[PDB]
């Protein structure tokens, strides 16, 4: 479908945030909204994963960024759905570069399988640099093959995960933060007391590492 956007006057910044499996673009407006609040200039854009089936889950169509084809292992994916939304979002992105929004002043969001989806393509397919990266409880199914240049190594990322996730391993998780940490990237880390799921504190986690970068 089409992307939800939540604009803000006079925009000089955008987030582009993704849902998880199976959820609407709706699904972080709530949040979008207040964020939008402690960065009133700042522009958020919330596509929509298409409707695919999910292997993993029967074959149910359900929206999906890339096909899971088992729960385990890990690289378990259908590689190519994930570089298809990967275009989806660079997409996005050069939009906004377009109307005049700035590289540093662009982050990319993600929650559960989106947050996959933006690591992958700030750190993998995307080539200019961005302003940052929110990883809201996930993982990096496409890591073990890393070798950083120069410039992506200047993208301040930010690990968010609960300890109970019961869906993503805070392993699988964390995992993601030390293949980033390891190459030399300035990399956040915050754990809660929470499951698959998004809390208070977290989200005033998030918005303080915002204010300090945009």
């Amino acid at each position: 479908s089409e992307p939800l956007i939540l604009d803000a006057p006079n925009a000089d910044a955008c987030i582009i945030w993704l849902h998880g499996l199976g959820a609407d673009r709706t699904d972080f407006k709530p949040v979008a909204e207040a964020l939008q609040m402690v960065l009133p200039s700042t522009r958020f854009i919330l596509p929509q994963a298409p409707s695919q089936a999910v292997t993993v889950n029967g074959g149910w169509v359900m929206p999906s960024w890339y096909d899971i084809l088992a729960f385990s292992p890990a690289r378990a994916i259908d590689e190519d759905q994930l570089n298809a939304s990967a275009d989806q979002v660079i997409a996005l992105i050069d939009e906004q570069r377009a109307k005049g929004i700035a590289a540093e002043r662009i982050i990319l969001a993600g929650f559960s399988q989106g947050g996959a989806v933006v690591l992958h393509t700030a750190f993998r397919r995307y080539a200019q640099p961005l302003g940052g990266v929110l990883a809201l409880s996930t993982y990096a199914p496409t890591f073990d093959d890393l070798a950083l240049d120069e410039r992506h190594k200047r993208i301040p990322v930010l690990h968010l995960h609960g300890s109970q996730d019961d869906v993503v391993d805070p392993a699988l998780g964390r995992a993601a933060h030390d293949a980033l940490q390891a190459q030399g990237v300035e990399v956040g880390w915050h754990d809660y007391p929470m499951g698959h799921e998004v809390s208070l504190e977290e989200i005033h986690d998030i918005g303080a590492w915002l204010r300090k970068r945009l």
